[PDB]
């Protein structure tokens, strides 16, 4: 199953280079980005930190089926369309298989952390806003990939009309407007976000939706990012009570596995992962 899925991310078009040096068959992969790197350069992200890029190894590594959401629908070439639109004219700024551990460093760093070569799409903070919740409500995984290219605070309110709750995130939109065919929107979020507690005006974080229409995978997901699971809404309520009172058995089983502290390692969650 996920060496089936590892197949297929190691085949898509424009994977098979390194996706900041362009060494040949990378096997490196940063899950929370959906792209592949070659070793040398996978050394430099673990150094960016989690909350840039968290390393795998694609071949080497045990992978949950959720880690490879992002790998599936995002990939090099997709993400580098974005990411390195800017690259400079007449000046070859990206490192080349040959390049020394300094040169690398000093391009992953102002590819990631400043974003220098990346496109700035919108013409800020409003704009940035409306285009996350857009790109979330169609569900288009490269339209949060340039939200994010933009720098935009994935954990900030978004301009929404008719939410279920006052002040919710793209976060609560995404867990309930997603499917088995959508999960990696949700995926995006959680692990590219530095809070996934964000409330409601109702008090509500993303979790407590996910019990009220019983969405286990989006669960699973945020559970997988360490969203407390202590915070309760205004009403007094904590995810695992909502579950327990609508019945919902598989979010129970999952809140009480965490509440007990023996939550699952490698996460697998039901998507519509398509190799037939
Ligand atoms: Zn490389």
């Amino acid at each position: 199953l996920t060496k089936e899925i590892i197949s297929e991310v190691q085949r898509m078009t424009g994977n098979d280079v390194c996706c900041d040096c362009g060494a040949p068959d990378p096997t490196w992969l940063s899950t929370n980005l959906g792209i592949l790197t070659c070793i040398e350069c996978s050394g430099i992200h673990r150094e960016l930190g989690v909350h840039y890029s968290r390393m795998q190894s694609l071949t080497l590594d045990v992978l949950g089926t959720s880690e490879l959401l992002l790998a599936k629908n995002i990939g090099n070439a997709g993400f580098n369309e974005i990411m390195e639109c800017c690259l400079p004219s007449e000046d070859p700024v990206k490192p080349n298989p040959g390049s020394d551990m300094i040169a690398r460093k000093d391009y992953i760093t102002a590819k990631y952390m400043e974003r220098r070569y990346a496109r700035k799409k919108h013409a800020d903070t409003a704009a940035k806003l409306h285009s996350l919740c857009e790109a979330v409500k169609t569900r288009d995984i490269f339209g949060l990939l340039q939200a994010y290219a933009d720098g935009v605070d994935l954990t900030e309110k978004i301009p929404l009309a008719n939410g279920h709750e006052p002040d919710e995130t793209a976060l609560h939109l995404a867990v309930r407007s997603v499917d088995r065919t959508s999960l990696h929107i949700v995926d995006f979020l959680v692990q590219n976000s530095g809070n996934l507690d964000k409330q409601t005006g109702k008090g509500s974080t993303a979790l407590h939706y996910c019990c009220l229409t019983d969405n286990a995978e989006c669960l699973k997901l945020l559970l997988r990012g360490k969203a407390s699971i202590e915070i309760a809404n205004e009403s007094g309520e904590t995810p695992l009570d909502i579950a327990k009172r609508l019945k919902h058995e598989h979010c129970e089983e999952l809140l009480t596995q965490a509440l007990s502290g023996r939550f699952n390692s490698h996460v697998h969650v039901e998507y519509e992962w398509r190799l037939l």
